[PDB]
């Protein structure tokens, strides 16, 4: 074996929830925005939609609770490139520098890595090695704890149970969505009822949620409603992400999130103009 060092060739084993047991941090509803935003709130009030970070196994307890009691076909979106699953109904993600253990690769290699590298947990008596975030901030990577083995779960194992479907589009961490992705998101919500409630989730509940929200919004309001009220009225909620905000924590991000930007503006044109009767998809564009 080898202590990990976050590179391809040797990544970390991270532990994103506390616990099993753990609270949802970042839940908010887009529908809220129309109570909150003093801007302008034309067409957020009637979203079936809600986001959060990864949840703990407790975590998705809370989640359909909230859906619930605003209630239809709820789907979970989850928008994470990177592998990912649960250890004991706890959170963890297989991860490289920036998050992008499975960056480049197809999305069937993507799950195929993803479902081999749990498969690998699942085998074992006791796993090793598992970091904390603060941990693997610190680059502390031989300090991770051991844990008996008791489940090794998809996020699907915890989605199904629930009652939900289960969707997912790969994007990379602190990236914009490449095209056969947003493709995929576009068709997705074509391809489903207007009543469908979406979760959307990525890691952190950051980035990833916050950029799909303001898809969303665009694709129904992008006509009516100008780019700048779009991206502020979605960093009105918590946890208060304005995409606009291109220099944030880790200054090494920033390119991304640039990049990021200018993918919103271009897509903010294809969905007023597939409003105003463009019938072809985003590649096509
Ligand atoms: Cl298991
Ligand atoms: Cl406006």
């Amino acid at each position: 074996s080898i202590v990990c060092d976050s590179t391809i060739e040797n990544p970390c084993i991270v532990q994103d929830s506390k616990t099993q047991f753990s609270p949802v941090i970042r839940y908010r509803e887009v529908a809220s925005i129309a109570d909150v935003y003093g801007g302008n709130i034309t067409g957020i009030n009637k979203f079936h939609l809600s986001g959060s970070e990864q949840p703990s196994e407790k975590g998705w307890e809370a989640i359909a609770e909230s859906i619930s009691r605003k209630m239809k076909k709820v789907i979970v979106l989850d928008l994470r490139q990177e592998s990912h699953g649960y250890l004991n109904g706890r959170a963890i993600t297989l991860v490289s520098a920036y998050n992008w253990i499975n960056l480049g690769k197809s999305n069937s290699q993507s799950t195929l890595d993803q479902e081999n590298w749990l498969a690998g947990l699942r085998s074992r008596k006791i796993v090793n090695g598992v970091l904390t975030v603060p941990q693997y901030v610190a680059k502390q990577y031989s300090q991770g704890k051991s844990m008996v083995v008791s489940t090794v779960k998809n996020e699907e194992y915890y989605v199904y149970k629930k009652g939900f479907d289960y969707y997912r589009i790969f994007i990379s961490d602190h990236r914009a969505p490449l095209d056969s992705e947003v493709d995929a998101l576009v068709a997705l919500i074509k391809n489903n009822p207007e009543d469908t409630w979406y979760h959307v989730h990525c890691r952190g509940g950051k980035g990833r949620t916050t950029t799909v929200f303001a898809m969303f919004d665009m694709l129904k309001n992008a006509d009516k409603v100008s780019f700048e009220e779009i991206i502020a009225r979605q960093a009105s909620i918590p946890p208060f992400y304005n995409l606009m905000v291109t220099n944030r924590e880790i200054p090494e991000l920033t390119p991304y999130y640039e990049q990021r930007l200018q993918f919103l503006i271009h897509f903010y044109e294809f969905a007023r103009q597939s409003l105003m009767g463009y019938s072809g998809t985003w590649s096509e564009w």
